[PDB]
Formats: C-alpha cells, sequence, structure tokens
C-alpha cells in the first residue's frame, strides 16, 4: 500500500453470458470540502414569497455520497440496444464498489497565485449505511450520478437530509443525525475501499409489449354462450314501451361481450397539446396539476401511477404531470423550451392501462323508474377493484433504476412510480468526506472549535460492477418485430457521441419495450 | 353461504365498552344549542356499534324488474349500461366484480349486466324473451358484498360550521379499502370452470 | 412514529434531474398567451417534486371541535355521520380505516 | 506502517448488550507548540490586587495532555436517554485508547505569505503517566475534553501543574517535574499509539 | 514497487544465433496531456477549397499510443548489413513489451515563472487493443515510432480514428469509440506493465 504504487486498475466492460450480463464501469471524481466542515440547519418558511406546499426543515453536511442509480451509469447506448431488443425482462442480482487511487491535495492561496500540491498523510472517510439507519436520499432522482460517459470527469454531490417540520420549525420528533456517529474507514493515498452487495429477489422489469389488448381476448369467429340484455324498449313504429330483451355477444359486439378482467387504476390528469395553439390561454400548470394532499401540503403526483400517455392517433398530448421528462444537453435549469426537452411516452400500456387524461368508466348514479331516467357518472379516480390487471412504468436509459420502499405497515404494490425496482433494502448509501486537516492552532490555550483549517480536495477513481439476469424471449410470432435502430441516414454528428467541442449528448430517451408478448 | 352478517357479529345480550357521538345539539324545547354528547354502543344500536370490518367492493349498476311495467320506458340497456373504457373503446362490464342482485325482498330485481343468464332450450340467439332464458342470483352474498343496484355507501363532503350545515356524498363506485371482506361469485351446472389469469405485472385478486 | 413524512424524503440540498411543467401561459404584459414551460425540482420547490409514493386510504368523516362554540347548532352526529351501507341497513364506520385526527 | 497508508480507522458508535452498553468515540485534534520548548516558572502573590487566598507555584510546560473526563465524551444524547430512563445504576468497567493518521507540519512564514507543509520525518511523543508520579489534573474540571458533537475539532490543552508555595514563593517541599524524564513513545505519520485500562471495582452510580 | 526503486533497466542490444536474431531496444518517452482530456469529433468537407477526394469524418482523444512498426526502431545500421549480405529470408517471431520507470510531473505556472514537480499520487493508464476492437491505426505510416538513435527521446503521439462519412456529415453506420470504456491498468510511478506476443506464421521476406 505505497504512496507510489496504484490500488486499483480500471475496469470498464460488458460481458453477456447468455442470461447474465454483467456490467463493469470507472470513472474518475473530485470531491470538495463541503459546508466549512460544519452541519447546517436549514428550513423554508411561509415568510415572503415562500408558499407553504414547500415548506421544510433539515440539515446540511460536510459529507458527500456516491450515486449510480440512473442506468446508463452502467449500461453503453449500444449494450443498451442488446438488452431491449432481445429480452423480455432484466433485473438486478448483486454488485461490487471499488474506490482508489486516492489522491488528496493541498491548495495554497497567496498573492493572487494559487498552488496545488499533494498532501501525502491526508485521508478521506468513507462509509456504507449498511444498516439503512439514515435517511435515504437516492431514489429522488437527483443529478450528481457517474456520468454516461466514460471520459468524462464528476463532482460528487453533498449529502443533506429532511426531517419533520412545521413551517420552518422543527416539532418534537424532528430528528438531528451526525455522521461522525458512524465507524467508517480512514484512507490515505495508496488504500482502498471495497464491498460486495446482493439485491433482493425482485420481479424482472418487463422489457416488452403486449400485442393483445384486454378487451379483445375472444374468438372472433364465435359467440358466447352467455347473454346479456340488449333491448329495454320496443323498436316498432310510435307506440313504444318497455320490454326485456336479450341477446348474445358475438364478433359485431364485442363491446357488449362478458369479460373476465378489468383495466388498471386511475388518478386522472390533464391534458396538454404540443401544439400551443390548441391549448387554453391560462397558465395552468400547477393550478390544473394532478395532487395529493399530505398533512396541509399539496404535491404533484408527479408522475403518478402509471397510465398511457395518449390513446390512438394523438402523438400531441400528454398528461400534465404523467411523463417524466429529461432535458436535451445544455438545456436551462428553468423555463426550458419545449425544443429542449425530451418527453416519454409510454403508449405501450393502453393494452391493460386506462389512458392517462380520461375516464376509468362509467357508472350509475341513481335508480331508475317509470318516472326516473338512468343516470350515470363519469370516473376519474379508481382504486383497486378485483380483476384489475396492470403494468408498470418503463425504465430509460437516462432513468433510474430503484428506489427504497419506504418502512411502513403497508403497502399496495410497491413499484416505484419514476420507474425502477423497488427494494426494502437497496444498495446503501456510500459516504465520502474529507478529514479535516487544521491549520497552525494559536499557542496558548483557548477551548473554542478550531475554524482555520487547511484547504483540500481529493480525487479519486471508482468502479461498479453490476450482475443482471436475463429473461429471454420465447414468441411464436411469425413477423418481424420492432426494434431500436440507429437512423439509417446522413447526419451532421453520430447520434450518442461527442461534439466538435467534445460534448456527449444523448440524443432521444430510449425505452425498453420493444418485443412482444400475448397477454 | 354464509349464516351470519358482517353487520351483525356482536353479543346481542352485552354493550361495548367503547363510546361513539351520539348527540350534537340539546334536546329539550325550543332553545336548541349545540353541544356534544357520547354513548356506549348496545343491543339496540348495533347500526351505531364499533366493528372492525368492511363490506366488499362497489361497482353501481342499474337496477332492472322482471315486471315490466315498473321499468322505465327508453331501451336503456346499454346506455345505461354499467362499462369499462378502455382505449377509446366501451364495454360492459359484464357481470362484474360480485354483488348481490337483490335486497331483502326484492326477487324482481337484477343487475342489467350483472348477472349471468342461460338461455333454455332452443332459445333464440337474439332477443329472446324473458320466459326463454334463465337468469342467475347471487342472493347468498349480501352477506358480505354490497347489492349490486344500490350506494357503497355516504361519506362526508364538505367541512361543517356554525354558518355551514354538513353535507355528504354517495359513493357508487368503491375501491378496495382496508378491512375489506368479500365473496367470489358463485359457479353453476352450466357454468364455466376455468380461466387463464392474463400475463401482467399486476393483478387484484385474480379470480375470474 | 415517524420521524420523516412522505412528502419530505429527498435531500434538501439538491436539485432533480426530472422536469414538471412549470408554466401554461406567458408571464409578462398584458398579451399574455399560452406556452409550454418546464423547470427541475429543487429545495424551494418541494411540492412540485417528483416523488415515488403516495399516502394511504381516505374514507372522510366530519369534524367536530371540542370547542363547542364553534360547532353548527343542529344535532348532527349520526346523520352527519361516516357511514357503510350493508342490506339496506345502515352503521356507523367507527372508527374506519385509520387516519389522522388532526393537522398541525 | 507507510506515509501513504492509514494506520487507523473512524470508529464511533454505541451498543447496548443487556447488561453493558459500549461506546466508542473519535474526534480530530491539533496540537500546537506549547511554550515555545520551555518550561516555565509561575507563581501568583499578594502583591497588587492579588489576594491571599488565590496565591501560587507552579510550573508550565510544554506538553499537552488528552482529556475526556466528561460524559458527553462517550454518550449520545439519545444514549443518555436509554441510560436513564432504563437503568437503576451504572459504572466504568474498562477503556482502549488509540492515537492515529498523525500528521506533523511545518509552517512558513516569509513576506506576510504564510504557507504550511508537511514534515514527513517529524515525530510527535506520547506517553501515560501509568504509575501516578505526575501530579494529576484531570478531575479539576478543566476545558479541553473531547467536544460533545463529534465533527467539532479541538485543540490540545497545555499541561500545567502545582506544588507548595509561600505566597509566590517555593517552599523546601516544592517539587519541579520533568516530562521528558519519562520514557515515552516516538511517533512519525504512519504510526500509532494505543493501550488499554482497565477500572477498579466501584459502586454503581445511582440513577434513581 | 517504490518510490524510491527503479522498475526496469535498459536493454538495448542484439543477439545472434545461428537461425534467430534477438533484438532489443529501450527509449525514453514524454507524454503530454492530449485534447484537453475530451473526445472531439472531426471532419472534413467540400466547402471552401476541400475536394471530395479529401473527406472524412472522426473523432480525435486525449489518449496516446505506442509505434514500434519501423525496422530501425530494432535493428542498428550494422545489424541490419549483417542480416541483408548474409541471408535469404526473415521473420518476426515473438515480442515483448515493457513500460517502465514511470514519472508524473505537474507544471505550475505562475507570473511567467514556470516550475515542474513530481506528482507521486498521480497515475497513467495503459492497455492493449487485444482483441482488435479499436480502429487499427498503425500500419498507415506514421510519425511517431520509436526513434532510430537510442539517444534520441521521443514523444508520444495522440490517437484517432475515423469512420464512414458523407461529406463531412456521418452516416448510419458511423461509429464512436470511447477508450474509457476498455479495461486498462493504472499505474503511479514504481509500477510497471508488460506482455508478450506470438507473431502467427508469415512467409520469410526474401532478401533475394
Amino acid at each position: 500500500d505505497g504512496v507510489g504504487s496504484s490500488s486499483g486498475n480500471w475496469h470498464c466492460d460488458s460481458t453477456w453470458l447468455g442470461d447474465r450480463v454483467i456490467t463493469t464501469s470507472t470513472r474518475t471524481w473530485a470531491l470538495p470540502t463541503y459546508n466549512n466542515h460544519l452541519y447546517k440547519q436549514i428550513s423554508n418558511g411561509t415568510s415572503g414569497g415562500a408558499t407553504n406546499d414547500n415548506t421544510y426543515f433539515g440539515y446540511s453536511t460536510p459529507w458527500g455520497y456516491f450515486d449510480f442509480n440512473r442506468f446508463h451509469c452502467h449500461f453503453s447506448p449500444r449494450d443498451w440496444q442488446r438488452l431491449i431488443n432481445n429480452n423480455w425482462g432484466f433485473r438486478p442480482k448483486r454488485l461490487s464498489f471499488k474506490l482508489f487511487n486516492i489522491q488528496v491535495k493541498e491548495v495554497t492561496q497567496n498573492e493572487g497565485t494559487k498552488t496545488i500540491a499533494n498532501n501525502l498523510t491526508s485521508t478521506i472517510q468513507v462509509f456504507t449505511d449498511s444498516e439503512y439507519q439514515l435517511p435515504y436520499v437516492l431514489g429522488s432522482a437527483h443529478q450528481g450520478c457517474l456520468p454516461p460517459f466514460p471520459a468524462d470527469v464528476f463532482m460528487i454531490p453533498q449529502y443533506g437530509y429532511l426531517t419533520l417540520n412545521n413551517g420552518s420549525q422543527a416539532v418534537g420528533r424532528s430528528s438531528f443525525y451526525c455522521l461522525e456517529y458512524f465507524p467508517s474507514q480512514m484512507l490515505r493515498t495508496g488504500n482502498n475501499f471495497q464491498f460486495t452487495y446482493t439485491f433482493e429477489d425482485v420481479p424482472f422489469h418487463s422489457s416488452y409489449a403486449h400485442s393483445q389488448s384486454l378487451d379483445r381476448l375472444m374468438n372472433p369467429l364465435i359467440d358466447q354462450y352467455l347473454y346479456y340484455l340488449s333491448r329495454t324498449q320496443t323498436t316498432g313504429g310510435t307506440a313504444n314501451t318497455q320490454t326485456l330483451g336479450f341477446s348474445q355477444g358475438g364478433p359485431n359486439t364485442m363491446a357488449n361481450q362478458a369479460k373476465n378482467w378489468l383495466p388498471g387504476p386511475c388518478y386522472r390528469q390533464q391534458r396538454v397539446s404540443t401544439t400551443t395553439g390548441q391549448n387554453n390561454n391560462s397558465n395552468f400548470a400547477w393550478t390544473a396539476g394532478t395532487k395529493y394532499h399530505l398533512n396541509g401540503r399539496n404535491s404533484l403526483a408527479n408522475p403518478g401511477i402509471a397510465m398511457a400517455t395518449h390513446k390512438d392517433d394523438e402523438e400531441r398530448f400528454f398528461p400534465s404531470n404523467g411523463i417524466l421528462i429529461f432535458g436535451k444537453q445544455n438545456a436551462a435549469r428553468d423555463n426550458a423550451d419545449y425544443s429542449d426537452v425530451m418527453l416519454t411516452s409510454e403508449e405501450e400500456i393502453k393494452t391493460t392501462n386506462p389512458v392517462a387524461t380520461e375516464e376509468y368508466g362509467i357508472v350509475a348514479d341513481n335508480l331508475q323508474q317509470q318516472n326516473t331516467a338512468p343516470q350515470i357518472g363519469t370516473v376519474n379516480s379508481q382504486g383497486a377493484l378485483p380483476g384489475m390487471v396492470w403494468q408498470n412504468r418503463d425504465v430509460y436509459l437516462q432513468g433510474p433504476i430503484w428506489a427504497k420502499i419506504p418502512h411502513t405497515d403497508g403497502n399496495f404494490h410497491p413499484s416505484p412510480l419514476m420507474g425502477g425496482f423497488g427494494l426494502k433494502h437497496p444498495p446503501p448509501q456510500i459516504l465520502i468526506k474529507n478529514t479535516p486537516v487544521p491549520a497552525d492552532p494559536p499557542t496558548t490555550f483557548n477551548q473554542s472549535k478550531l475554524n482555520s483549517f487547511i484547504t483540500q480536495y481529493s480525487t479519486g477513481q471508482v468502479s461498479v460492477e453490476i450482475e443482471w439476469e436475463l429473461q429471454k424471449e420465447n414468441s411464436k410470432r411469425w413477423n418481424p418485430e420492432i426494434q431500436y435502430t440507429s437512423n439509417y441516414y446522413k447526419s451532421t454528428s453520430v447520434d450518442f457521441a461527442v461534439n466538435t467541442e467534445g460534448v456527449y449528448s444523448e440524443p432521444r430517451p430510449i425505452g425498453t419495450r420493444y418485443l412482444t408478448r400475448n397477454l
């Protein structure tokens, strides 16, 4: 474990083995000293501009954390292509994490001339929250994951957390955590860190689309033996009176046929169009937004339960807060243009799932009588009903992978809404920090905590290995399937590649669901 | 068939130790003002008693009668039909989730698309008579399951205040709620036996 | 008791990479027309942030106060009661599914 | 024992086991050079303001000392809560002490521009007064213990002692101690120090 | 594998053995950081001066490469003389490659005064494209091979490649490669790299 010997090698590869694929990626990182070595209380209240919906109480910390919860941390674009085009499903089995080649540096600033040198005897600290005792902040779709492009160098994100609040104030149950109250490894240059984790059994993600729909599973050529009420009134001439008539469902009355199953749950959302002209002229984004209400605070149900983005022939429409949206490269943080963002679509599930912007269905409102005409009600939110079947949201190359399932007495179908695999025991948080190095202390004792420190940062490499288990296709379909393909014709630059300026970009979102399977 | 019903699992002879709000206003004379009064559930107030369970799910259907005279004079079979909407297409939810066909003493009523119907021999394919078909009934489940043609229940609509009287809402479709218990639809000698459960990520209680 | 709430499991210091529709109409002056604007969820817009989970089930009940003066003057205990209907009989859903008694 | 390898890891935890609790804490420290490398005689007399009640004779030394004689050096607030709420008594049984990850630095001052660099070949010296031959200065409630908050960084206190005095003057029995007349470990970066101690039987404190 | 110990020795020799000759050469090299750490798309089109015959689409990379594909990398002039004057044919059988004595340096520029120092904890990365997955750029007669004269010191060439183009534009089949998507060895000063390769059967060159 020398100053002069490397502690790691660079592993970035993929290997495919029948029913497994293993991915490895290595990236270079930089870690600053965060927060001036301090833990600070932060809050947001209702004074000034701030709304109640946005209040919080929390702490910010001197630590940083490692995040690889984005598919493109692990899969190259071509690899993602091999996966989606060929497999019905996949899931994660196990991972390996390595930190190595660690360099701690001190920066000296005199007279506007700045210099950087190694501090050989310096350490950094790392630990994993193996027991899940710290608030789990992965899974909230934050920035700071390993870059898609291997050549890119990245900065480690600062760690902070939230607890209960009333306005800008803490409450009795509010909790404070010190990360220094955990055991951590200390590494000098020449030391390394590693750990291994095994994923819990989780269902394969469905990289497939149904080639059948719930409302059409019958034999087109045959009648049912079952009957339905087809006529309530006589049909001939003007003297029409009530009657009862019954008919057998058949090829031309598939809508009426008796069926075994129901479409999935519905929490309806407002429809907006990409053709702006077709939209109402108000700013209705949050006012007409679909929301949930918790303890007096309102949150967008974004993106909410999975529903199809649009019905047949209406690519223009999307749910206002019902899809995942990714930025194009260098898209602005605020108020980016439609041309600067990429909207996902979940067409593939119209097959079993309600369209996002429409009713679930219709129910009776009242009791009909000779003097009372029957009335119906439109159902815009439907909870789980026996016989319902549904599909989860898709995952994307630039999307999230896993989430920690919250620790609660109950849940229904705990698949993370943003997409991915939901785990009771997800990959643990990995926290890293530069150890403080004091500048020279005073020569006579003072009890106050030291506030003068040498200025330091560290850089190193990090490796992640994941084994994924694959589910192969078993289709008897005669004709060819849809596949993700690169564009045939000439172009100014190559998709999923660099610029003349050296900027990698991902042009489109890529989903998982090209192959088909029956219902 | 159950010989007990969800709303009557108590001991008829004993009071609960639990209390419920029984009075919101004073009772004597004309100068009546708000108050709070609390009482213990008992033999004569079984409706008020605290209970552990809830009836099963409800997707309400229109009621029709075998006595034609009692029915509205329109052809309302599909217009007033209970339906689901999938990708722009509408289908009868026939017969839908299991609910009891009728309540006590009302054999005449059935849900318009909520029961299985079999033909008598040589009944016509189209527009057969009532006398030519046989309607099933699922009386046996009124015990735990909502009647097909009625509301699940009532919920509050608003927030009452000194100046605002309280308002209630009628619930005609109810999804699964914790504490719900229910019974499946019956099977018949001339009925189906099995179905393939569709291959999907999720399902709730995949009984055909 | 939980020391965290469902609506606040994020990192207070970091933005989401996900975007949401933040603007439906232009903001400047009087000639305001429709547009589409998108923003990233963040520390000051926690209400808007994309989230994984939903709160538990709800069967709503009427609110009454211990300060009698603040209550409507009717006897509304069973008339405004939350109920279930079984075979033509009505029962209080007492106490019903678990919901919090009151807010902050 | 390299320049480039850490000699310790950060342990800060509590574990509760029935009738034992074990606490671990780690803190970062800084030690200045005290006294310019000198031992100095100090006294306080009766001249000027000074009263007789406050007289002393003593020495100050180039050394520093480690103090963890404050409960919150070891117990987090929540831990203290588990202890007091649940137990009739407690007492200390044994301890482990470690010094590690040592960096010695030299500071260079020219022209108002100051720079700090490592001095790799430098040493520090540590020893324990296992035989109780030096005046025991813990136990007098001084400042300079490890901080309650683990994230805080602290400065080591200077060591000094007192002996017999008459006014500002020494007497026959007054004693002078040199700490360099004890054996001590010398550590460069990459070296570490540790020791183990067992508490004598002592009565449980009454948390009741 | 120390900071202070050499990891290699200088071997430059020839030995002749009847039907074999073995050559060894060692050279000193320097590697700059290329491209500012970036991969950049490059093209040449038909605008301006440029003819169609000279169009290309490609990328340039942060990497450098080692080239010894020139006979005088291995044979001294006198050695070449012994070979040509005396033999009807020759061919290559196997090779050994070593990288050693690696020094990584950082350069600091302030106020027009520049200084160079070692960065001890720094690494370089090396790999061989053993599976031929990158575009093979040797064999195109480029500059940057090891010098003929052993005393000369040389600069490592930058690596870049080309793919399909239409004019200055990419086409569907155009490919992008990232070299960081390969496993590589990381070496600090005091680490070394080596590999061995065997030539496939190939016909003797005719020196006649």
